[PDB]
């Protein structure tokens, strides 16, 4: 056992690197960059050649990166994080063919697969007295460093007039110093799942069986598997659509960081504001969720109709709200699947329903966008995607009556 920490020392520096690690301002500009006159991409390579590995390489690695996220203690994931993240700017910056890009989304599906990686290290690393409030803390850091991140890469771009190039350097930057803060993180001596001194898994599954039928669980999970699965393919899609409606030749102009700011701002108003709806709108959830869905049906249908280049700014708002409708029933379903459940458990069933929802994105993004099944432009993908949604708010507005005239 080495010596320990300074209490002060540590909360503020993992609130830094979680503040840090977030700091990509070329992150929110990697499509008009592929797409830009820097890349020789054609927009069909991106959209159907490119981007659908993202989630191919999502499926094959986030149940190792989950595992290896609690057998290595949380902090040679967190260092892979931050290494696959120079590894994707890397093949920005020096990439020139279409598999140099499938490899970028080999190394980016890794950062996504680790995102737990730095929530479940706080988790580990911080007693359980104290942890909400450095839980608190490291949240509240990581959404602004999310959040300007995006705002460097506008001020950047627009004000600071820099190329989409200099600004992948300037991200190359922010990265490589997110490695040597990693790099400083005390590893914890045990873990939740493999390190334990202790069984665990005997344990978690006798205690499934009873968890599993419940009316709440079983159906945020079916929401979580689902709805997030398309909610995701919008969010890998927009900005090759944003970069038809205003094909810009000035990188000033193309404003995909400030439409990623305000969702970011939005996404943290209404997760912040459903904490005050988890319990109290629980029982009306099947009505609160095809609401929702619904309304993520429309703005899925004005970003695939909206063709002039003068209604950008719709495009940029049917995304903020689209966004703010998505991360406003995550602290619902966060609260309503693990309810009831131990730890290792809401560990298991939130890493089950990524992967389930993570199985319906490759399915999907196998027929419906790889150039292997259909092959359809960001458009005409979109209006699918808008009757998914549209099939899905049918589905639990049928079960908010089927289920609602039965008492
Ligand atoms: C970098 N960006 C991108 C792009 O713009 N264009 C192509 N072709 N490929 C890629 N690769 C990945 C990425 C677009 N795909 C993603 C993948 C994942 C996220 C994501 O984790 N969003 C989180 C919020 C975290 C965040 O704000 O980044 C969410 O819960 O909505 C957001 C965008």
């Amino acid at each position: 056992d080495p010596e320990l920490r300074s209490w002060r020392h540590l909360v503020c520096y993992l609130c830094f690197y979680g503040f840090m690690a977030q700091i990509r301002p070329g992150e929110s500009f990697i499509t008009p960059y592929l797409l830009g006159p820097d890349k020789n991409f054609t927009r069909e390579q991106v959209t159907n050649e490119i981007t659908p590995v993202l989630s191919y390489s999502y499926l094959a690695v986030l149940v190792p990166v989950f595992l290896l996220t609690d057998y290595l203690r949380y902090t040679p994931v967190l260092l892979l994080q931050g290494l696959s993240f120079v590894s994707v700017w890397l093949l920005l910056l020096l990439g020139h063919s279409v598999a140099h890009m499938q490899l970028m989304e080999l190394f980016y599906s890794v950062t996504m697969a680790a995102r737990i990686a730095y929530s479940s290290y706080i988790f580990s690393l911080v007693r359980p007295a104290r942890y909400q409030r450095v839980a608190g803390y490291s949240r509240a850091a990581v959404l602004l460093g999310v959040f300007t991140s995006s705002v460097l890469g506008q001020l950047l771009v627009t004000v600071g007039r820099v190329s989409f190039s200099t600004l992948n350097y300037i991200s190359l930057a922010f990265l490589t110093f997110s490695v040597v803060l990693a790099l400083f993180l005390k590893r914890p001596k045990r873990s939740l799942f493999f390190n334990r001194d202790d069984s665990v898994l005997a344990r978690m599954l006798r205690e499934l069986g009873d968890s599993l039928r419940r009316p709440q669980l079983r159906l945020w999970s079916l929401w979580w598997v689902f709805n997030s699965a398309g909610y995701y393919l919008v969010v890998y899609y927009v900005h090759i659509l944003w970069n038809e409606v205003d094909p810009t030749t000035n990188s000033a102009r193309v404003y995909n960081g400030a439409a990623d700011a305000a969702s970011t701002l939005l996404g943290a108003i209404t997760s912040f504001a459903a904490g005050f709806v988890k319990i109290r709108w629980a029982r009306w959830s099947k009505l609160l969720i095809a609401g929702v869905t619904a309304t993520q049906a429309g703005l899925v249908f004005l970003l695939a109709h909206t063709r002039h280049p003068s209604s950008i700014w719709l495009c940029y708002a049917a995304f903020v709200l689209f966004r703010g409708s998505y991360q406003f029933l995550v602290p619902i379903a966060t609260f309503q699947i693990a309810s009831s459940l131990s730890k290792e458990l809401c560990a298991l069933v939130f890493g089950v329903n990524t992967f389930f929802a993570t199985i319906v994105k490759t399915i999907i993004t196998f027929i419906v966008s790889d150039v292997r099944g259909l092959g359809l432009p960001v458009r005409k993908q979109f209006q699918l995607y808008s009757v998914y949604f549209l099939i899905l708010s049918i589905i639990y507005f049928l079960g908010a009556m089927l289920d609602g005239l039965r008492h």
